[PDB]
C-alpha cells in the first residue's frame, strides 16, 4: 500500500516496502539493494521475492536501481549470481537500469548475461536527475540513494525513511540491514517512514 505525493510536478507513489513507483513512467525505483549482503542466521531470495511482489503489484515497464545492486566481489558468487539470473529471466521483458554506485564500481558491471543496462550518474528522466550519490545537480532535482536514510524514534527505533526535498531527495535502502544515516529531526524536508507510509 502506497502514499501518493506530488514532487516537482510529478505524481510519485511512496511504497511501504522502500520503493518509489512513478506511474507516468511505469517505473519502479529502489536503491542500495546489496544483493550478497546477506547473513546466515534478509536473504538474497527474500530480497528478489520482495521485488517480485512490487513488480506484480504495479505496471512496471522498467526498474531503476539507484546504485549498489550487488554488494561486493563476494556477490559475484556462483550460487548468488545464479539466483539473480533466475529472477531476471522471470521478468525477461522488464528493462532493468542500474545507476552505478561505489559497490557496483568495486565489484564491476553485472555480467552481460543478466541484461542489465548499466549507466552513469546522473541519469536524467525529466524532471529528475537519478543518482546514487546525493550530490546536488546543476539544474535538476535529484533522487538519490547511497546514504541509507533512517529516522530515529524514541520511547530507540531506526526506521528507514524517504527524504523528499526540493533539491536532493533520498530513497531508503532496499536491503534489510542494521544502521543507516540518521536523518536530522530538524530537516526542512518531507519525511515518510517506510515501516502504511508514515509521514514524519
Ligand atoms: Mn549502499
Ligand atoms: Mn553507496
Amino acid at each position: 500500500n502506497y502514499q501518493p505525493i506530488e514532487h516537482r510536478g510529478q505524481a510519485l507513489w511512496l511504497l511501504a516496502d522502500k520503493a518509489i513507483y512513478w506511474p507516468a513512467r511505469r517505473a519502479l525505483l529502489v536503491a542500495d539493494v546489496h544483493i550478497g549482503k546477506a547473513a546466515s542466521y534478509g536473504t538474497t531470495e527474500a530480497t528478489l521475492a520482495r521485488l517480485d511482489r512490487l513488480l506484480a503489484e504495479h505496471d512496471c515497464e522498467q526498474l531503476i536501481i539507484l546504485g549498489d545492486f550487488l554488494h561486493a566481489r563476494t556477490a559475484r558468487a556462483p550460487a548468488t549470481l545464479a539466483k539473480v539470473e533466475d529472477w531476471r529471466k522471470r521478468h525477461k521483458n522488464l528493462k532493468v537500469v542500474l545507476i552505478r554506485g561505489n559497490h557496483d564500481r568495486n565489484a564491476g558491471d553485472p555480467p552481460a548475461s543478466l541484461d542489465i543496462q548499466v549507466v552513469d550518474e546522473p541519469w536524467v528522466l525529466e524532471p529528475f536527475a537519478l543518482q546514487h550519490e546525493p550530490q546536488p545537480h546543476g539544474t535538476h532535482p535529484v533522487l538519490a540513494g547511497h546514504v541509507h536514510p533512517v529516522f530515529v524514534l524514541r520511547g530507540r527505533l531506526r526506521l528507514p525513511c524517504f527524504v523528499i526535498d526540493e533539491q536532493v531527495s533520498l530513497l531508503p535502502a532496499f536491503g534489510e540491514f542494521t544502521g543507516g544515516w540518521e536523518i536530522t529531526p530538524a530537516s526542512a524536508s518531507r519525511l515518510y517512514l517506510a515501516g502504511r507510509v508514515w509521514p514524519l
